[PDB]
This record gives structure tokens, sequence and C-alpha cells, in this order.
């Protein structure tokens, strides 16, 4: 699993379940092409987005639909979504875990990159 | 000053100085048109991006060039930039302060919305 | 003002107002003696805790009563308080701003140390 | 495993390995009694601190020795340690995951509480 996303809810102290996200990859013409999508599980994790072979060097964007998450909980949040944009595999294949910690008016995101 | 951006550096414990950013407003064709830009001051702040009359309801994106900041410090970063996408809404007088706390592999962003 | 504390609320997108805090200085017998205290203003800030002459090198602890804050808002919190423990060091003129961003089950704290 | 701690390094984008921490439990006389200790593994996690039977209701403090971690990497950080203080099991047994994201001048901590 070369790309995994974990989302946590800082209001409830729980995984953020059923959070939709879309991954894009920058094309040679500088447009964002769709790459993968899914939603987080009961553990707040989304696995299986891509494979080692398909996850080539490039600039990737993970768009996490945080607004829909908060609205379903009755909360009108500040952000439309959380965006994570990064260059991947520029020094060879790596495994990426992208984590997001969500509050209505704030989020934090980190990356753990392993060889 | 209806919109201010403040950027902090979590490695140095300092304002993040000379950080470039661009602000975009979402157009009707779902594209991002440039709206304002600047670089942070010695206090890590960027003021004067817009005026009350110009800052109408809509979806705005603040793109903070964090990669160039870490590059100038000789530190290898994860993100291409930090993106803050939000809806500005008219409900009484509202001033928006977007704050971002930067680390090489993580960032946090919050919004302080006041009257 | 060599020491200022700023507290923000990530659920409401606002300064965290009327948050009590106590500052302690570590004594030679490894106990915490009270040094200063106050409550945050309507801007979420607490100034005037100490003076340049009094704020000598040592280990300091800022205990922020986050539990009482969330209780007053009717929101069940995780932490009893938020603790910030640090060494103040003389290396040129130094002003310390401790910032804390509060959510019910999470907090973030940073230090901005300037001249 | 009713109590687990995970520590991440926001400068390197990696688990924070070999981070020492000590857990204390508040006694009836309001002193902090030692409860458990250990260090994080290669995955940045510390498991096996306690058991369901031993982890009774009470106020617990997790003291994470972040200063020693940064110093071994050549960095002089701001904080002496990261402290996480919380009431546990007040509504019956729960499982607690305490996470800390570390930077030299900042840290974030969250809790995931499961039934
Ligand atoms: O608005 C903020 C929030 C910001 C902040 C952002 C993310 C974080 O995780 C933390 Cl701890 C703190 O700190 C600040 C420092 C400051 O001098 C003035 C400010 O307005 C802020
Ligand atoms: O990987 C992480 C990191 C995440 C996190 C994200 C942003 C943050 O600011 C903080 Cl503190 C923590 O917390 C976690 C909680 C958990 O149960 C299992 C995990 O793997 C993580
Ligand atoms: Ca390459
Ligand atoms: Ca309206
Ligand atoms: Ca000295
Ligand atoms: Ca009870």
């Amino acid at each position: 699993c070369p790309l995994m996303v974990k989302v946590l809810d800082a209001v409830r102290g729980s995984p953020a379940i059923n959070v939709a996200m879309h991954v894009f990859r920058k094309a040679a013409d500088d447009t964002w092409e769709p790459f993968a999508s899914g939603k987080t599980s009961e553990s707040g994790e989304l696995h299986g987005l891509t494979t080692e072979e398909e996850f080539v060097e490039g600039i990737y964007k993970v768009e996490i639909d945080t607004k829909s998450y908060w609205k379903a909980l009755g909360i009108s949040p500040f952000h439309e979504h959380a965006e994570v944009v990064f260059t991947a595999n520029d020094s060879g294949p790596r495994r990426y875990t992208i984590a997001a910690l969500l509050s209505p008016y704030s989020y934090s995101t980190t990356a753990v990159v392993t060889n």
C-alpha cells in the first residue's frame, strides 16, 4: 500500500468515518487528472487507492471532503475541503501515509514517508 | 482589513517571513481566478489583500508557497504548497484571520473569524 | 512584556475568551511554585504576566484550564488542562509568545520567540 | 491494549523512534504516582503500558520526553516535554490512543477514545 490516508475528528476524539476524498495527479499539460478516490472506513483509514506500478513520480493532490463530514454532524465548518499537494516518488518508490486531524475551523495534516 | 494571513515557523519558533501567497476566487466556470497576492512581513503577516467592498461572498483559496520557504532555509519539505479553501459568508460584520503553522512535513491552519 | 499567551478556539473559530491559566517556575527542590496567573481577554490574549527583571532563566510551566473552558460551552473535553513546559534562556533580547489552539480532544501549542 | 501512545516527527516525516515517556496516576492525596513507562518502537508506538484490570478510573498524566529526542538529532527545542493529562475510564473502560506530532518549537496532541 503505497498511499494511505487517515482522518481523525478532534471534536469527538474518534476516527473520521465515511469521509470522501479524491486524488489527482498533475498531467504533462499542467491539468489535474483524476487518479483515485474513496472514503474512510470505520477506522478512519482509506487503503487500496493505488499500486506500486501505477503510483509513478509526479505531483499529487489529495482533496478531503471535510465540509460534507461536518455538515452531516450538524456543523457548518470554515473550510470547503482539506487539500494535500505533494511530489511523490522523486527519489524512487516510497510509501506515504497522509494524516489529517479535523476541527470545524482548523485542520492539521502531516505525512509519514517510509522507504 | 477583512482578510489577514499570519504564517508561523515551527522549526525556528519565529514568524515565517517573506512567504509568498496568492489568493484566488472561484469563478462561475469553476476555475480559480487570481484575486490578490503578497509576501509576509517580518511579523509573518500579510495585510491589505482586499477591501470590504471587494470581499464579497464566494469561495476563496489561499495558496501559500511553503516549498519555496523551506527551500530557502535548506530544508527538504513535503508539500508543494499549503492550500486554504473556504467560503466567505455575510452574517454581520466579519473579519477573517487565516493562520498557518508550518513544519517541513506538516502544517496546521486555523481561521479566527471576528466582528 | 517578555511573556504573552494567546489561546484560540478551533470549534468556534474565535479567540478563546476568559480562559484561566497559571504560570509556575520550577524550584530547586523540583516543585512548581506559582509565578503569575490571569484569564484571557476578549482577544484571547493574556499580557502583563511578568517583567523583564523578574523573568530570569529557568524552567517555566503554563497550565491552561481548558477543561473549564469546554465545560462552560457545554462540550465534553478530553484533557484536564493544557500544559506548556519550557526553558527560558538568555541569548540576546527575547520575547516569548506561547500560542495554544484548542479542540475538545486535541490541542496544539507553539512558541514564537522574537527579539 | 487500553492505552497506546504514538509519536510522529514533523521535521523528518517519520515516526519518532526511541522517545521515552512516563505515565503517572493521581493518588488520593493528590500526588502523582508512577504508573508505567517505556519508549516508542521503530513505528513510533508504545504498546503494553497497562492492562484492563490495572487501568482503573483516575486522572493520568503522560509525560513525553521530547527534549531528549530533539537533542539527539542536534536540535535545541523549546519544550522540556509534552504533557497529556486526562481523566480515564470515568464512564467505564475505554481504549485510549494518545498521539503527539512533534516539531522543535511546537507540538500537537490528540486522543482517540474507543468503546
Ligand atoms: O491565529 C493564530 C493561530 C496560530 C496557530 C495556528 C496553528 C496552530 O496549531 C497553533 Cl498552536 C497556533 O498561532 C497564532 C500566533 C499568533 O502570534 C497570532 C495568531 O493569530 C495565531
Ligand atoms: O498517524 C497519526 C497521526 C495523527 C495525528 C494527526 C495530526 C496531529 O496534529 C496529531 Cl497530534 C496526530 O494522530 C493519530 C492517531 C491515531 O490513533 C493513529 C495515528 O496513526 C495517528
Ligand atoms: Ca526523480
Ligand atoms: Ca448570506
Ligand atoms: Ca545562558
Ligand atoms: Ca465514574
